């Protein structure tokens, strides 16, 4: 695997409050030149993955985008519900990162290597920010290193 990706450590955030949510830790490591940060670790919720798939389906190769786990008719917090959604998210990313065309998606790179919100990504990839995509990812890499990933 030229790109290593793992969706791990799912957690119910703000448990019990009106705006509780589940998010997922995304770990990536690659030597590919397409990525600004050689290693990255972010947290994202399912609703952001749904947005990310829509961005990817606008690609110029008309390449298929892997399916996501289904949407829920309830707020799911069971261990089994969360694990199966975690498995499907990892499969989704593993498949996405095997496509050269999808590796040109700037939103994907900010999704994976920064903690910018979805609107912030949209503003950055539309030329409405002071910083470039590469600058944002590099600054996050300096800000977010915590020595959890040893070189091989
Ligand atoms: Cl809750
Ligand atoms: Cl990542
Ligand atoms: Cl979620
Ligand atoms: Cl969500
Ligand atoms: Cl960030
Ligand atoms: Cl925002
Ligand atoms: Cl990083
Ligand atoms: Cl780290």
């Amino acid at each position: 695997e030229v790109i290593t990706v793992r969706v791990q450590d799912p957690r119910v955030q703000n448990e019990g409050s009106w705006n509780s949510y589940v998010d997922y830790k995304i770990f990536l490591h690659t030597n590919s030149k397409a990525f600004t940060a050689k290693t990255s670790c972010v947290r994202r919720r399912y609703r952001e993955f749904v947005w990310l798939r829509k961005q990817l389906q606008r690609n110029a190769g008309l390449v298929p985008v892997p399916e996501l786990p289904g949407k829920s008719t309830f707020f799911g917090t069971s261990d089994e519900f969360i694990e199966k959604r975690r498995q499907g998210l990892q499969h989704f990313l593993e498949k996405v990162l095997q496509s050269v065309v999808l590796l040109s998606d700037s939103q994907l790179h900010l999704f994976l290597q920064s903690q910018l919100s979805v609107p912030e990504i949209e503003a950055c990839v539309s030329g409405q920010t002071k910083y470039s995509v590469e600058e944002a990812i590099h600054k996050f890499a300096l800000m977010n290193l915590e020595h959890h990933h040893h070189h091989h």
